[PDB]
């Protein structure tokens, strides 16, 4: 019973989720500290499509948030992943990788077209994200258009 699992989350952790975020993301130079606001922003809009932690001994250690993205105004099933966030303490264990993966996992099985996102310029590599935006796509690349993300990203 000491063995970390990813599971969805449930309504009872939404402020573990949060501490966690704002954890993760406190000593981010470029951050506004609005990531913990934005998750739960997108949860408050059901734009929150997907919602995954990496629980251990009762504990979330990381968490990461997918929701969709509109391109040139139009839904056309795709998602942006984002935040995810790692306990600092636990960071550099694989804890972000499996959390990525289960979740693009999760996305395709439910009939997903693709996956955006901003961040590193070589981790998402590992998940077959393509170089602004990195994109993985499910299916046929990713059709032309702006991204927009939900309203709670600002
Ligand atoms: C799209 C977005 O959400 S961008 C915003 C991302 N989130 C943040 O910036 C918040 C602060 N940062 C975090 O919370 C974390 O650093 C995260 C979420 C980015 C990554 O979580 P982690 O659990 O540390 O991820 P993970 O362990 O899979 O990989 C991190 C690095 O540790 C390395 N690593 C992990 N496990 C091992 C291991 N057993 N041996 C050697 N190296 C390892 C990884 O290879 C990686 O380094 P690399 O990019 O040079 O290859």
């Amino acid at each position: 019973h000491h063995h970390m699992h990813i599971r969805k989350e449930r309504p009872q952790d939404a402020a573990e989720i949060r501490q966690v975020t704002e954890a993760a993301f406190r000593p981010v130079a470029y951050s506004n500290q609005k990531e913990g606001e934005i998750v739960d922003a997108l949860r408050a809009a059901k734009a929150l499509t997907l919602s995954l932690v990496a629980e251990e001994d009762g504990q979330v250690l990381g968490h990461i948030a997918f929701s969709p993205v509109l391109i040139g105004g139009a839904e056309k099933g795709w998602y942006g992943l984002g935040p995810v966030s790692v306990l600092p303490a636990r960071q550099g264990e694989g804890i972000g990788g499996k959390l990525i993966r289960e979740g693009l996992a999760q996305l395709r099985g439910a009939g997903a077209r693709g996956c955006v996102l901003l961040g590193d310029l070589g981790y998402y590599r590992r998940f077959g994200f393509k170089a602004y935006f990195q994109c993985l796509a499910f299916g046929p690349d990713m059709p032309q258009g702006d991204v927009a993300y939900h309203a709670a990203f600002d």
